[PDB]
């Protein structure tokens, strides 16, 4: 079989509502099954098949094991996948590896899995291909090595892949690994607007170019954006200039004064962003998922943008439907590609937590919107769970 | 491999009881399992293997969610499916989409599955092909856009789709959809009696005519009866003429007095029924199935028609057999074709409802009858649910 | 893919214990299982798999559907599969059609399912040619029409099949069916000591015969022997002359009074029996099982014959050794061929009835016994479940 | 396909924490899940997938089967597996055949499995090659015939595989059949020193020679050592002159005084213990692994050695890491090789036994480390489980 590459994208111009996997409408004490407690769920697609995965904490609903399932990182937490479309349960599942932060990705032939543990002070970054490990990365600032959360990228079998170190209140500042049948053959260390980059969610623009929009988890709401030129295996960083600030919690759309480069205020902490290109003959799509709340992981709006420069335009982006409605948990967003027989279908996922504070359960749901036919985004994703039950 | 077109039918002449899927069976308190509460199941087979679908509530029995499980249209509704022969619980299932209304059929290359969810006053029609999304369709009369809940029929990669919009009780004129690898390649627009067409059965006469026996919720007892001529893309509708009502509710047979085009009383509401072809070599079994209650969703019978013209008949059908007796629960059915080796069986699905009530959990069992043998239909089916357990 | 033969059997001198799936052991009220209740197991094998048959009463435990489960027939049971080795669960099973009574068997390039159902006095045998409902078969003495609830045996593509019909009390004078891709070419209808014969089990002694060692209900404990000439379709049928009788009741060994032919007494009522050939260069097996109780379904002997005629031969079968003891049940029990790279490797397999009387559940474990290595049979089988729990 | 043979490891010089598999973090009382009971867990892989194996007590947590599961042999365990990845459920699982003790290996064509049962003083090794059993070899010294717990290893279609026979407290000598296809085409007797040779595992040094670190459940904490020359079927055993003894119990390192053949005290017991080798171009590394606690079954560290001659060194492993801290169970360890593409990725597999005595249920959680990048082991390894729950 072929490398993949990207290619033209399908033909539409709107999302629409398309499936949601919500694996909490069967863990009820009065029930029999056995979702998996998970958070930073994310999709990846091969020529055949998409898989959804997930960052297990290894214990199931209902169960004894609830307590630490809020937690981000401990030596329990695993890389899972099923296909999409299956519930991810105990049985259905498959358990990769260990891994408190994960991404994967197939190249055409193979499937890739990435997975970091470790201690936070000297975490490591380690690589699957198919069965085998395959190779490993070091933590550069020893403080809580991580990777996507979202799918790695792959053209002629070169798959790329965003890591980040460093204090997630300080400076983290990213690197970009290119790996091939599972093994590094390059570091890229981006230029510019390096300070603190996180959980970037890439895709091709082109042949050429990869973009990503990441998350500034200290410095600002705008979304540090990469663009990597995999011809010349080169990157730069600067942050989005638009108006309509991606993070959350941010400020008013606008209020952040001055040029394009002004971190401004409320720019403290931050939520993973959903990014997704649509590549047209002779016009680029990019379409951006971000809350509804300014301030809480409450609702998800979908936007876009043809054309133009993500690092200088100051221009409002397009709303263009509401995913998920005020009053539904909006958390991580991430982009993924379907692959059609002769062409790709953008998609954005959402994760939608199921937060009932420390003491329950901590576990997400998670909702695909993407690309198909003409008009308005029409319908709005609930997860139907009742936490009490 | 190849594009399926309809063959010439295998050998029989009377239907016999094959399968009952009745998942409910493992759904005790006392129990360990998880079947899917579900409703408007149908089957559609390509070369290989047949898949049974059904419209989720995303809710199993066991389970909390009960409540709402009566309803037609929410949020929660998708389109699901299991090989035939499974029991579609949790884990036995795939997810392919939102819908609170389906259809899907193979063309010998690939799935294209049907979807149609949205809010009521302006819904969508959703279309995957294998993984990928791949259209859409609007409503046109805004007020439920709607589908088969039956297989779409393919023809040398060309599958046709009825939908329909409108009010359930006035005026809901249907349209056909040309669907080629999950594209609409065009609208067809039927000319006739097209007031009222709703859940269209619909399989192959020829390789040149579809025909369908569809429900008219508003205005008579009669079926709405079209056919569908493949190389023209053009389509006519008229009410099936015979004295054999298959609707339900419906009045005493015969007592519709007056022409073919009658509409006669006792035509408010309905049901979806099952119809499904028999092509000879030089005769064509139009094969149908009714509620044994004239009024309720009670039992029901499987009745036969060689050759003549649906239309201007005004004869009985022959009743073949009973394949549920009164005392069961009689509610949609379909036809279906299973792929032999050289030919093509022609079945009859039945869905057999539980019914309690709204403050009950609310799902189906799936009975099939196939074409087999010689002789006389010799036993009904019974789902042995018990809904206290 | 090409029609499988017989072939010459594996090298072995003795059978040893091989397998036990004891779903059972996994169904406590404290457990979270789902196994099927189920009788009537046999296992079928084609080239690259053996299936794991059984007549389900559509009913798990734990569960709320007991009662009845100790029956024979009613409009709810099925034939079901698993893939050897599996537990026939409500989820990896999967259900073929609606059957009281059941064969299967493989012809090299397909499976073909059967399975009886309709009411006692005009029972209906179905065929199924992998997803294909294929032919039927009428009831002849209308008086509960039946097969051999163990694998049909295939050559050259040509299907072989015992049925029989009339009353367990009675005359029930068998017939054989000849079918190929899953339609019925021809019957056979056996001359000689025909007046009684049930549930045969069969397998080929050469590429031109098949033998069969069957049950009579009513008026031996000899078990009649079919020998099936598959170039002229044509088969006889007379009593094993054997001192040792394999059918359960029996009287004493030897007992029988006169020559081969006589029925003498405690012929009433009977048991299915296991027999399998192993096929040598110039040599032939004969494998048999029989109950270790003469009254009781406790306990399974194995038994071998090498050469010679069942129909004339006085002498005593060799007992090989003890695979059921005479404290677990031995119910019905089966003959079976596994196929190597080039050579076939004979079974038995053992139905061990976990038996508490019409008011508990009512099921089966399934042990497996097969030809390997040299020596002595060395342990028994015991199914492990306590029934109350 | 061709059969495999030995390759060059893939590039590496550190193990990394690669998997945990923790069936009974599903096992709660309020839980929904089917975990199987199991010890001696093992993994052996193919070109394209991996299984772990187990060696089960055909019962489950939550169950009612608890009692006898701390046992070593009855009539009920059997030789289980899932894909490596799965959790090892009673639905998952395949069962094998029925066996006490077990191997498997796969040899590039077809999986060879291996199992002995029988009672103690005369027990058999059964052989299956895919589906069919194939071969058996008999108790020779009459007292619980064994084999290895771990992977059989194949060169060329040749698979080789250690068994033992003997007083457990006494002389028990190791003797390797050499199995091809299924059949035991040579028995191969060890000469040196072989008066105890318990659960070798075994591996590859080359493509001329197996290598395997046994246990000698009498006489000594030193590994017996086995060195099998499969160019001429011959092989030699000798003590572990390493200072660093790896067998549970042990005295302390360097005590044992005297030559490399001195037996030493604390000798009474033992453990199976990981083994794996690292074939480079012109230098081998070989892998150890054995408990914290030199008297219990809790921890397991890491071990290396570069060359050398094992049964004339003198000098330490070199620590390579903890896997598993002295709070934590180490029972059993094994080693494997994953293929990839082009080279062998050896591995250490670590049983993690829930151990509360006789009246609580008795199984095992399988840990994972592997061959991956460089520097230094990162991370150990926790069950998660609260065997009250
Ligand atoms: C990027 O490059 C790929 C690979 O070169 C392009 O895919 C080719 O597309 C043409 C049809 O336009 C096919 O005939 C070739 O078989 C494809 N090659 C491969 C290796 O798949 C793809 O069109 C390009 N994508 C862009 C420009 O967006
Ligand atoms: C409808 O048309 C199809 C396709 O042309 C017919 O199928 C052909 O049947 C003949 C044998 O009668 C085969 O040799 C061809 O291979 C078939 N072609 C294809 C593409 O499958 C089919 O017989 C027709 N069905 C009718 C008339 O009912
Ligand atoms: C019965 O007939 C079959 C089919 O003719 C025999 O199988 C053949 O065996 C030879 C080797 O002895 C192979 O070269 C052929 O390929 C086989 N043919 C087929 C169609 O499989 C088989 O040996 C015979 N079995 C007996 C005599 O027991
Ligand atoms: C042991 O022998 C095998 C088989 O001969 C070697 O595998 C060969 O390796 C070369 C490349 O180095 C390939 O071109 C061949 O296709 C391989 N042959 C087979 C049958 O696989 C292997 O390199 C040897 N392993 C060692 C020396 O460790
Ligand atoms: C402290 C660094 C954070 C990234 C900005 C942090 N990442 C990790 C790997 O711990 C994320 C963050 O704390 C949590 C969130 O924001 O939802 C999830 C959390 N992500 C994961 N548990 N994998
Ligand atoms: C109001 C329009 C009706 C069609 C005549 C209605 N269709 C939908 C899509 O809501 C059906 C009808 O109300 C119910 C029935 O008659 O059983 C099922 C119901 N079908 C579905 N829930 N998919
Ligand atoms: C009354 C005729 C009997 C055959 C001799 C009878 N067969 C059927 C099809 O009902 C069997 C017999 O009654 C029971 C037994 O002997 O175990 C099983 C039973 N077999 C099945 N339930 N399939
Ligand atoms: C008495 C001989 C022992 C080998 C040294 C013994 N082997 C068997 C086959 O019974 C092992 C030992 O008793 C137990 C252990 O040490 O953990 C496991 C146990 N292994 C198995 N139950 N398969
Ligand atoms: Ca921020
Ligand atoms: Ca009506
Ligand atoms: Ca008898
Ligand atoms: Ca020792």
């Amino acid at each position: 079989p072929e490398w993949t590459y990207p290619r033209l994208s399908c033909p539409g111009s709107t999302f629409q509502k398309a499936l949601l996997i919500s694996p909490h409408r069967f863990g009820e004490t009065k029930g029999n099954s056995a979702p998996l407690i998970i958070r930073e769920p994310f999709i990846a697609c091969g020529p055949k098949e998409c898989k959804h995965f997930a960052l297990t904490h290894y214990a199931a609903q209902p169960g004894g094991y609830y307590n630490g399932t809020r937690g981000d990182r401990n030596k329990l937490r695993h890389l899972i996948s099923v296909k999409l479309g299956k519930i991810p349960t105990v049985e259905n599942s498959i358990f990769h590896m260990a891994a408190w932060s994960g991404s994967a990705c197939h190249d055409g032939k193979e499937w890739t899995y990435i997975g970091v543990d470790g201690p936070d002070n000297n975490a490591l970054l380690k690589i699957k291909y198919g069965e085998a490990y395959t190779d490993t990365y070091h933590s550069y600032a020893n403080n809580i090595l991580r990777t996507q959360e979202s799918a790695c990228n792959c053209i002629g079998g070169n798959c790329y892949l965003m890591i980040t170190d460093g204090s997630a209140s300080g400076i983290s500042e990213c690197r970009f690994l290119k790996i091939r049948e599972g093994r590094i053959i390059k570091e890229i260390f981006p230029t510019g607007r390096v300070k603190h980059t996180e959980e970037c969610t890439c895709g091709f623009a082109s042949n050429k170019t990869i973009e990503c929009a990441c998350r500034d988890n200290s410095y600002t709401a705008k979304r540090p954006f990469v663009k990597l030129n995999v011809e010349t295996d080169t990157a730069e960083i600067r942050l989005m200039c638009t108006e309509t600030y991606l993070d959350t919690p941010r400020p008013d759309d606008g209020s952040i004064t001055g040029p394009c480069e002004s971190n401004g205020d409320k720019g403290s902490g931050g939520i993973k962003g959903g990014f997704v290109h649509q590549r047209m003959a002779s016009k680029i799509g990019r379409w951006y998922s971000r809350t509804m709340s300014k301030t809480k992981r409450m609702g998800m709006g979908l936007y876009v943008k043809y054309d133009g420069d993500p690092w200088t335009d100051s221009d409002a982006l397009a709303l263009s439907g509401v995913m998920v409605s005020m009053e539904e948990p909006g958390w991580y967003s991430f982009g993924f590609e379907i692959k059609d027989k002769k062409c790709d279908v953008p998609c954005i996922g959402i994760e939608m937590v199921h937060d009932g504070g420390k003491e329950t359960w901590h576990s997400a749901a998670t909702a695909i919107y993407c690309l198909m036919g003409s008009g308005q985004l029409l319908w709005d994703t609930v997860t139907g769970v009742d936490m009490a039950l």
